C-alpha cells in the first residue's frame, strides 16, 4: 500500500507543479523515471524544480496562513546533501543568519533529507528555531509556559538555563541511528531581539518587554508529491498580533496586560471599562511601532488581511480554488474590521502542504 | 409525509419536555391524544406549559447565542388567540412596553398562531420590532443601509420617512386573506433611545450618535415539536459589540470610525497606527458608558462569555449536549482575551430552535 500511496501522490504532484511551471510535455517521461525509480528503490528524488516549486506550492495551500500573497517568492534552500549534526548545526545556524538579512526578512526554507519508510534522518526537537525557555517549579512561572515541556527535556540534556524571562534555548535535534539528540547553544550575534516600547507612552518601556525577530517554524513536516520532508524549517516575518495579541497577552503565556494597564494608566478593575481591549491595543502599537524603529520586518493585520485579499483575488484569476480556515485567518483584534470575517472560506487540505506531526518528547 | 415528519416531531418534544419538567408519566397519555388530534385535525395544539418550555429549550438550542446563561428565566406571553390586526398592533406593542421594562430589559417572546399548512396566520415583516431606516438614492446614504429594501418596501405602502439617520420604521405585518401589509407607527413614548456620549472625551456628542435600547428579533421562526411559530418575536438586552463594533461601525452599516477616529483627537491614515482599533475601543466604552448611564440594561462582552462559560457549566452537569457555532459566539473585539475563542464548539442542529426563514419582499 506505501508504494501505491507513494504513486498516486507523485503522479498529481508532477502533473500539477510541470503544468504550472510551463512544462507539460515532460510529465510522460519524468513518470515513468519514478515509476521505475520507485519500483527499484522504494522511492524517488525531486529535482531541484520540483523541490522548490513543491514547497510554495504548500505555503499556498496552507489553509490557516493570512501571508499566502508571497507564496512564489520564498527562498528555498536545498540542504538533502547533509549527514552529520555538524552539518544541520551549521544549516540551521545559516538559515537564521540569511532569512533575518539584518532586519529586512526574507521568507526562507531549509529542506532537509526525507524520511525514508517512515525513518527520519533528521529530526528537529525546537517549535521554532529561536525561541524563550519556560519553567513552572513550586508555583514559581518563569519565562515562556508554552516552552516549559521542551525546556525540561533540554535540561535532562546538560543543559541549564538561566531562568530569565527570556532565555533563548539551544538548537536540539536527533540524527538518525544515535539515541540522544544533541544541543548548541545559540550564538548570540545571529538573534535580533527587539524592546517593546510605545510611540507615546515613556512609562513602557518599565516593563522591559522583548520579543525575537523572526519566527522560523521548525517542528513541521514538509509533504510534497508523496515524500514526507520532516525536517524544514521556513520563515516569513511577524504580523503584530501573533506578539502583542497572543505570545505577550495570553494568560497562559507572559500574561502582561495588567501591568500594560497599569503603565498606560487605566484601571484593570470593571469589565465595562473595556480595559483588556483598550491595553491589547496599546500593547499592539507599541509592538510594530519597535519593530519599525529597529529595523525589522513586521506587518499589522490591515495590511496583512488587504494583501490575503489581493491572494484571493490572485487565486480566482489565475483559476485556482481557494482554500482558508476562518477560524484561524482572522486575526486576534478587530476581526470584523478586515474582509475576512463577512466571508466564508473552504478548508479543505490541498497538498502539497505542512502538516503538524507528533513530538519526539511528551 | 407532512403528519409523519409532524408526529416524529412531536413524540421527541414530548418526551424531552416532560421529563425535564419532571412529567414523564403523562408522556403516554399526551401522546395517544396528540396523535388522534394530528390524525383528525391535521395538527395539534401545544398546552401552554408546553409551549413556555419549548420556546425556552428554543433559546437554549441556539448555536449562535453567547446569552444562553439565562434561558430558563425568559418571559413567554401567549397571543395563540389573535385574529385581528389591531390585536397584533397592541401585541406587539405590549411587547414593546414589558420587554423594555422602564430600562431594566425582561427577555421576553410574544407568540402568535403557528402556520396551518405552510400558511402563516400572521406574516411580520420587520427584522426588528424597532429599527432605523435606510435610503439609498443617487448616491445620497441616508440612515441604516441594512434597512434600505424594508424602507423602499415601506415607501411603496403610503408611508414616507422624514430621511434623518435614525427615522423608526413603523410596524408593517400581513394577515391572513389580505393582499397587502398593514404599517402602524411606534408611539415615541414607547421607545427608549440613548444618546452615545463617552467617559472622557466630551466631544463624542458631536457625533450625535444614539441607538435603540432593546433589540427586539421580529423575523424568525421559532419551531416546537414540529409547529412553526412564524411570527414570535422576541428580545433579551444588548452586547455592547453589537452596537459599538457592527451597527455604527461595519462599513455597510453606520460606518464612524473615520469621524470617531477624529474626535478622539488620532490621526486615520496609516494602518500601523492601529487606528481603527483605538477607534473600536473608544466606541464600545461609549456605548457601554451611555446605556449604564441611562439606565438601560446592556453586557459587555467579558462578563457575557463569563457568563456563557457558566452556561457551559451547567450544560454539563445536567447531562446536556452543548452545541454552538464558535464563528457567531467569539465577539468581534479582543475575541481571543476570552475562553471562548480557545474552545471548540458542536454546531449541530437541535430543536426546538429558532430558524431563518424567507423574507415576504424582495
Ligand atoms: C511572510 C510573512 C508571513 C506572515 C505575516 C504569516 C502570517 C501567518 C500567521 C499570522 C499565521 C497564524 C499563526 C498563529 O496564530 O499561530 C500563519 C500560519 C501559518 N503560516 Fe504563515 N505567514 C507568513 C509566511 C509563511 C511562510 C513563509 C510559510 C511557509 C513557507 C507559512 C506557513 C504558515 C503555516 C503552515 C501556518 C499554519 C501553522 C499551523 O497550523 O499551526 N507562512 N501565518
Ligand atoms: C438576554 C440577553 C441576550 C444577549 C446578550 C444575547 C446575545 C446574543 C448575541 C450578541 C448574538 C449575536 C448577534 C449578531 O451577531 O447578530 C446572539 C444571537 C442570537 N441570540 Fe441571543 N442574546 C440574548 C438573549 C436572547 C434571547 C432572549 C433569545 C431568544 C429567546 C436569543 C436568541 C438568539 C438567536 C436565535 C441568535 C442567533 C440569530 C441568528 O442566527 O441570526 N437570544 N445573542
Ligand atoms: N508570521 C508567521 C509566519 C509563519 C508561521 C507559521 C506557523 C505559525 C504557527 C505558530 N504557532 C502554531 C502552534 C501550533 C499548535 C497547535 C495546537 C497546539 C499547540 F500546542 C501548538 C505561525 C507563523 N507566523
Ligand atoms: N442581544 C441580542 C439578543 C438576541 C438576539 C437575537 C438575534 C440576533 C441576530 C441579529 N442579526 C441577525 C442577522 C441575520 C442575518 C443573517 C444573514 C444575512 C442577513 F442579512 C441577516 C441578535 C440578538 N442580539
Ligand atoms: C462568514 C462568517 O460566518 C460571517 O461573516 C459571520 C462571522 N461571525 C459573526 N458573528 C456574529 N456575532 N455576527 C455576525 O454577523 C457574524 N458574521
Ligand atoms: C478552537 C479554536 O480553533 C482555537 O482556539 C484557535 C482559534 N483560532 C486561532 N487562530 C490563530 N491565528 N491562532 C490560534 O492559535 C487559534 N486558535
Ligand atoms: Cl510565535
Ligand atoms: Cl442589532
Amino acid at each position: 500500500e506505501e508504494k501505491e500511496i507513494l504513486w498516486n501522490e507523485a503522479k498529481a504532484f508532477i502533473a500539477a507543479c510541470y503544468q504550472e511551471l510551463g512544462k507539460a510535455a515532460e510529465v510522460k517521461d519524468r513518470l515513468a523515471d519514478i515509476k521505475s525509480e520507485i519500483d527499484l528503490t522504494g522511492s524517488y528524488v525531486h529535482t531541484k524544480e520540483e523541490l522548490e516549486h513543491g514547497a510554495k506550492m504548500a505555503w499556498r495551500n496552507s489553509n490557516r496562513c493570512i501571508g499566502r500573497l508571497f507564496w512564489n517568492s520564498l527562498n528555498v534552500i536545498d540542504r538533502r546533501d547533509v549527514r552529520t549534526k555538524e552539518e544541520v548545526r551549521d544549516a540551521l545556524f545559516h538559515h537564521i543568519e540569511t532569512a533575518t538579512n539584518n532586519g529586512k526578512i526574507r521568507p526562507t526554507i531549509t529542506i532537509f533529507p526525507p524520511e525514508e519508510k517512515g525513518e527520519k534522518q533528521v529530526e528537529i526537537w525546537n517549535h521554532q528555531l529561536i525561541r524563550y525557555a519556560g519553567y513552572e517549579s513550586d508555583g514559581e512561572r518563569i519565562g515562556d509556559p508554552a516552552s516549559c515541556s521542551l525546556t525540561a527535556a533540554c535540561e535532562e540534556l546538560g543543559w541549564r538555563g538561566e531562568r530569565t524571562d527570556f532565555d533563548l534555548l539551544p538548537l536540539i535535534f536527533r540524527m538518525k541511528g544515535d539515541e540522544q539528540p544533541v544541543w548548541y547553544e545559540l550564538p548570540r550575534s545571529l538573534v535580533i531581539e527587539v524592546p517593546i516600547t510605545h510611540p507615546d507612552i515613556e512609562a513602557f518601556s518599565d516593563l522591559e518587554l522583548k520579543w525575537y525577530g523572526v519566527p522560523i517554524i521548525s517542528d513541521m513536516k514538509l509533504e510534497v508529491g508523496g515524500i514526507h520532508y520532516n525536517a524544514a524549517p521556513f520563515n516569513g516575518w511577524y504580523m503584530g498580533t501573533e506578539i502583542g495579541a497572543r505570545n505577550l497577552a495570553d494568560e497562559k503565556r507572559y500574561d502582561k496586560l495588567k501591568k500594560v494597564a497599569s503603565v498606560i494608566g487605566i484601571a484593570a478593575d470593571y469589565n465595562t471599562d473595556l480595559w483588556k481591549d483598550q491595553a491589547l491595543v496599546e500593547l499592539n502599537k507599541a509592538v510594530l511601532h519597535s519593530y519599525k524603529k529597529q529595523g525589522v520586518s513586521i506587518v499589522d493585520h490591515h495590511t496583512a488581511a488587504s494583501q490575503f485579499k489581493r491572494f484571493e483575488e490572485q487565486a480566482e484569476e489565475a483559476g485556482r480554488k481557494l482554500t482558508g480556515d476562518w477560524t484561524w485567518l482572522i486575526p486576534p483584534i478587530s476581526p470584523a474590521a478586515t474582509h475576512i470575517f463577512h466571508r466564508s472560506y473552504d478548508n479543505s487540505i490541498v497538498k502539497p502542504n505542512y502538516f503538524y506531526q507528533d513530538k519526539p518528547y511528551e
